[PDB]
């Protein structure tokens, strides 16, 4: 039948790997209709690979949302917002459309402000379905801190849980442990650890990962098969990025439909 | 092997049919890394549908060329260029790159809705172009003969466009033909007529570069292009009362569409 809408409010990733680029992406890798507003352009210096990030004016922000929400998106996914009015203003628009679904990966980084924060759980907590922090957002968010583990992460998640979000993520990354990828799923009864292989390029592993999950939802995945599903959509891409330069290597967004399928362990903890 | 590197320089079309989401997403369809050198950004009025062109400032414009060139790309394409200094730029980063293959779509109309920014294309892109892609309006600028109606006119404005430095053109009619013509021989492209259309310029052109960035010779790459596309049209959607995007999935995910190739 039709395709599923699904909206990014986003930033542009010049290098393609990340941001409304792996969204864009992912969202076609999984058949559905990806839509995108435009935030802010990161670029990278050629030699050097310092990021520029240059935001968009309000006005085309908000002429970008008003043709975006006349087309009705059934889902909507944030990423990087940059401005507590941008912030506030993806909020806002969730709640004035007809979307079930509303995934924030409240981006903070990029491989190669409590202001921000702040407004991340004003406004964006209480309406998320799912809610998509690294290690380092996840500490920020829940205000703990640096969480060093396993348990520190469940802390964080109750945390995240209680100020709104209906399910939470916390990506354990290459901080928590290198030989496995360890993420820690909460949804306010029971905390679930998905589990994958490390062997390698993870450029736009997130917002990959952020998009999945919206997809997944969009179609008609329970939120804890679509986050399940999202991991194992993005170890596949993990597994086969590839060098790009000295610095930075992207995720292959087609991965999981065109090379493999990784298995993802979950068991509660 | 590794995933050939596209780079499209182009605009957003916020309704995501057409522009850049058309060409990523393409790319994507096509097994092939896609990348966007944002020109500008194009919104539409929820009541009208009326398109309102806000251009990007040109040092963002140069940062993200910068940045798209040292990650290399194999194939370059074009879409939304909007000025004449733009349109420069677009021609010098190809010649720059190690790139093998430009794609000009020499966008000048939305579905939906400068001969100075004509002549532009003539001097810069043309020379250097792969392939142009003009549908039939803008085909007619870029030849000069103005509004082409008949085979006869389309073949001379080919003729026009190819003796201005374009290797290979194919003009989109616009029953429902489509003219290639690579300077030996025209080849009318056919398949059954189906106005969910919204896309169907820059999914050709954006089908056209991956193929071709992925070994398909120039004619093969024409051929397939207008399969992807024909089942694009065909599983297109009504998005609102004004427009409907084609399916860029189509092709893979619902069915292929035979062309017709005939010598003219
Ligand atoms: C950074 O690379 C990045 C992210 C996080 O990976 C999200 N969005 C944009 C535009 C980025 O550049
Ligand atoms: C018009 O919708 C359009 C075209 C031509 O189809 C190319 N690029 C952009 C950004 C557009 O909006």
């Amino acid at each position: 039948g039709a395709l599923k809408k699904v909206l990014t409010i986003a930033g542009s990733d010049t290098s393609a790997g990340a941001g409304m680029q792996a969204d864009l992406k992912t969202f076609q890798e999984l058949d559905t209709y990806g839509m995108v507003a435009l935030t802010a352009i990161v670029t990278m210096d050629k030699d050097t690979w310092s990021h520029d990030v240059t935001p968009l004016p309000m006005d085309v922000f908000e002429k970008q949302l008003e043709t975006a929400l006349s087309i009705g998106p059934d889902a909507i996914k944030t990423g990087m917002l940059g401005t507590e009015e941008i912030i506030k203003r993806a909020g806002e628009v969730y709640e004035a459309s007809n979307a079930q679904y509303f995934v924030v990966d409240p981006v903070m980084v990029c491989k190669g402000n409590p202001g921000n924060t702040e407004a991340m759980i004003k406004y964006l907590l209480p309406k998320a379905t799912v809610v998509t922090p690294n290690l380092f957002e996840a500490g920020q968010l829940s205000g703990l801190g640096k969480l060093n583990s396993i348990e520190d992460m469940k802390k964080a998640a109750t945390i995240i849980f209680d100020k709104g979000a209906q399910h939470v993520i916390i990506k354990g990354g290459k901080a928590l442990d290198q030989d496995k990828s360890y993420d820690l799923y909460y949804d306010g009864q029971t905390f679930y650890q998905l589990t994958t292989d490390m062997f390698q390029y993870n450029h736009g592993a997130g917002c990959t990962f952020a998009a999945a999950t919206t997809a997944y939802l969009a179609n008609g995945k329970s939120p804890k098969e679509a986050v399940i599903s999202a991991k194992a959509f993005v170890a596949s891409a993990i597994k086969n990025g590839w060098k790009m330069n000295d610095f930075v290597g992207p995720v292959d967004h087609g991965a999981y439909n065109r090379i493999e399928h990784i298995d993802v362990e979950v068991t509660e903890v």
